[PDB]
């Protein structure tokens, strides 16, 4: 029969094994299926590792959760339309939980599908190439188990690997002089190491946010953050300063672009990611920013230059889990033979649409309705169930001006299931009082 | 003509273009060199960064020196016989410059030789892989400064890329629920994030006694260090207690082995480094432990299964820069078809026989000879320079006393160079109270 490699076992892989098993449940044939995961257990981004840098085998560590993280849009937002919150949970809980209860609702899903025996764990991919006679690819893995390195060939590649671990870190005049610490987001683990301390963020989007919102809920003394060029602009409390851009650092102490100076005892780098593949040839290696729509992806999956090579999840994110499904659920049907992809003048052209709608957009409205609408198109083409993409637009924008409105209280409110209708109910602390993480202190 | 991979331009690399080089200066003709480099510039793990974890292009960072590192070990011992400290700087300096100046002194050379054209800088390699028929390594590569990846092929590949670079990093019971910072010796930068602060070292070799002691330097409160099975032994101050292994940590607390405990509030894990080649394939991948006498490397650089591929200083360091010399001037000799390799067979009983040798070996002074014989070996093959190995192991041997005496005075000793005869004079200040690492403030 075929075969399909897919590369990680975070939502995006998960998403891949689920959309394959639910045609399986419902009597299709499907290829063998293989997924590479690096990491020892499934989860990607929502597994928590102490690790930073590189992990015990050598690999960088995809881990870039840190202590006390808590989802940062509705739950509501990002909801399996196949596998419900009431279905998981049997209750209602708040629209905000910590990383462990999420992580709990992802592993709940394909725990229900039974697809973890398509995993092989501790393996990292290490290279791929591709035939053109034989039309496979060549897919070389480190099992680190066992310390082999091993090629299988594969009609199909399924690239899950993510776009938010390899950090994108600027050098700053005078970081080989201070004498404090110098990190990245992506190194961020337990927010008590800064307690009482003068912190700097660097950055403007939600590292900068969340990284610094848990500086100041638990102690740090100060936190000053600064933006290359849009302040993030929220009403902060009395210790956090929003300042332009960074010029420079001595010894202890910072200057900005206003010529103004803040002693600081840690500058935290919140600058963001960079799409990294190095097991990939030029030839099948998306180059792309952080965005809604990269280039060279048709229905922002297939590689427009080898189409059997997909990528999933490497857009810029306001939907989540169930846009994963929606693009696995695409790739699925495309595998199968049940939707074929028209020639790579149509795809280019079709690309650019998209790009040419993408550039125009302005407003956080704008972008998160650019997204449902992609959403749309490809939950439309597949048995994915279409949910309600408007309401839940709605849902994202209720959440925005709850953020506006008290950036330290937005994760209390609680909002409407589009699944299933049910409303979320009232936490039992306030996100501020609640130190404790676990999933135990929050059920 | 034929053409030769280098991989790394730190200490061997540069080595391996020196050899070359000098040959090619009295005459003889020699193979196109491609020497590529990941890092900006030369010299590496001489070449200081602020950077942990991942550097700006994604790949692993390389450096593991900190601010304030000095020469661990006399500089007596590990002067190039070809190019002299006098020559260099001119003048007797201390026994045991700051990082910087052995960089100058390590460039100096290289700078001389005027092989800086072979290098590709800002270009990691990615794979490797050999053919039969060809007999040719296809060497691939990402030239970050273009963000391009090619391949070329090659006669030889020398493997120069280190092995203290890819952490050894094991877990202890708790080190999720630890409030501080936990890191390895790796990410360590600069001494004065932990002043007055209660730190824990884990390990009980030289980057646990050198750790500890910046620390101890730069105004840490306490220094806690502990060992898995041998003591440090050294007489250490007041502030600084050893003890056997961490058992577990809590938020904020260790336990050791014997049922004690310490509030700490940062844990470094001084617990070594990993041999780590993401870039070969099992049939070229040397997999072995820091050691004096690793298996499969013919002359400790040939691989015995492919001796075109060659490795560079992947034993364990007492000798280190003339080492690196002997074997790339013997490396040199048989590219070059000046010496001749004998069959597998003949490779593998004689490589048995140096490691029954290292087997035996007991004490420290047992060691540096041990690997002293070796290199007498290899600088008697060609005409690298036969210096006296019998007096630089009595430097060591002094060296060794001198740190018995005072693990902080130790360097403010003075050894004569073996190359030249010069005496090193006095440092103008003592290691304790010289704060400032500069080249400028040094000389
Ligand atoms: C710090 C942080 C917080 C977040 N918070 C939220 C949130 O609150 N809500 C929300 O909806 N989204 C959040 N996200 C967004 C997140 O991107 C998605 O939730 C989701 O995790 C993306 O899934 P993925 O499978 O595409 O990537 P990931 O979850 O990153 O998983 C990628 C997988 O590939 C593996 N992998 C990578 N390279 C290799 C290789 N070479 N070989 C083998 N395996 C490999 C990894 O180990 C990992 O398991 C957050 C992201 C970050 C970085
Ligand atoms: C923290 C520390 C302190 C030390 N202090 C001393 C001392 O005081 N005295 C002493 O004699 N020795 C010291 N050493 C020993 C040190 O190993 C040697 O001095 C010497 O640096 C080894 O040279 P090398 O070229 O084998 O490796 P390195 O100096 O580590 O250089 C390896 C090179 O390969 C490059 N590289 C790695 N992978 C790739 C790739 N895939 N593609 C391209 N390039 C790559 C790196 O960027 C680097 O430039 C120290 C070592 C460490 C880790
Ligand atoms: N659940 C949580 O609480 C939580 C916490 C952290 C992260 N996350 C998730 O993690 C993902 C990534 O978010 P992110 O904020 O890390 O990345 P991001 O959204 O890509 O934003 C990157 C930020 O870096 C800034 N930047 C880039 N280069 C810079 C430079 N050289 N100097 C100064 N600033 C620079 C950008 O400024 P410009 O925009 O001006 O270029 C921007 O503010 C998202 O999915 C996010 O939701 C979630
Ligand atoms: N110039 C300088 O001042 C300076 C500073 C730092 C490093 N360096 C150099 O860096 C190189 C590496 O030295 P290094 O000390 O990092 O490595 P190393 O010499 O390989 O020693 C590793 C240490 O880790 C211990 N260890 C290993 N696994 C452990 C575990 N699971 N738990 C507890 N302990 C564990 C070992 O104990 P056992 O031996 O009991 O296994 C040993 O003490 C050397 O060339 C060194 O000179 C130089
Ligand atoms: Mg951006
Ligand atoms: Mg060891």
């Amino acid at each position: 029969n075929t075969r399909v490699a897919i590369i990680g076992a975070g939502p995006c892989g998960l998403a891949q094994l689920r959309a394959f098993q639910s045609a399986a449940a419902k009597g299709a044939a499907i290829p063998e299926l293989v997924c590479f995961e690096k990491q020892s257990d499934w989860g990607g981004m929502w597994n928590y590792t102490w690790r930073t840098g590189v992990d015990e085998h050598g690999e960088p560590v995809h881990g870039s959760m840190y202590r006390y993280l808590w989802s940062n849009g509705p739950k509501e937002c990002l909801e399996f339309a196949d596998y419900t919150f009431d279905e998981h949970f049997g209750r209602p809980i708040g629209s905000y939980p910590p990383r462990e209860v999420l992580w709990d609702y992802i592993k709940g899903r394909v725990e229900k599908a039974g697809v973890r025996d398509y995993i092989r764990f501790n393996t990292a991919v290490r290279q791929v190439s591709y035939d053109e006679t034989s039309g496979l690819f060549s897919v070389t893995v480190q099992d680190h188990s066992n310390n082999r390195v091993y090629t299988e060939t594969f009609d199909y590649v399924v690239n899950a690997c993510g776009h938010f671990s390899t950090p994108n870190t600027p050098y700053f005049e005078g970081f080989e002089r201070f004498g404090g610490r110098v990190l990245h987001a992506h190194d961020f683990r337990d927010a008590l190491e800064f307690k009482d301390k003068d912190i700097l963020v660097v950055g403007s989007s939600y590292s900068a946010e969340d990284i610094g919102s848990q500086c100041y809920k638990y102690g740090a003394r100060s936190i000053t953050s600064c933006y290359r060029s849009a302040p993030m602009g929220y009403q902060w409390p009395q210790n956090w300063e929003e300042k332009p851009l960074l010029q420079r650092v001595d010894s202890d102490t910072a200057w900005f672009a206003d010529g103004s100076h803040k002693r600081i005892d840690a500058i935290i780098l919140c600058t963001g990611y960079q799409h990294h593949f190095p097991f990939l040839p030029d030839s099948l290696r998306l180059i792309t920013e952080n965005r809604l729509w990269p280039l060279k992806l048709y229905k922002g999956i297939f590689w427009e230059d080898n189409p059997k090579f997909l990528y999933l999840g490497m857009q810029d994110q306001w939907y989540s889990f169930n846009m994963f499904d929606a693009q696995a659920w695409y790739a699925r049907d495309v595998i199968l033979g049940r939707i074929s992809l028209p020639g790579k003048a149509e795809m280019q052209a079709e690309n650019q649409a998209w790009r040419e709608r993408e550039e125009k957009l302005q407003t956080a409205q704008e972008m998160f309705e650019f997204q449902g609408s992609y959403i749309q198109h490809l939950i439309d083409a597949t048995d994915y169930p279409s949910f309600d993409i408007q309401a839940v637009n709605e849902t994202f924008l209720a959440w925005k001006h709850d953020k506006y409105e008290d950036i330290m209280g937005y994760r209390n409110k609680c909002y409407r299931s589009l699944m299933t209708g049910t409303l979320a109910t009232p936490h039992h602390t306030p996100w501020l009082d609640a130190l404790d993480d676990s999933l135990e202190a929050y059920l």
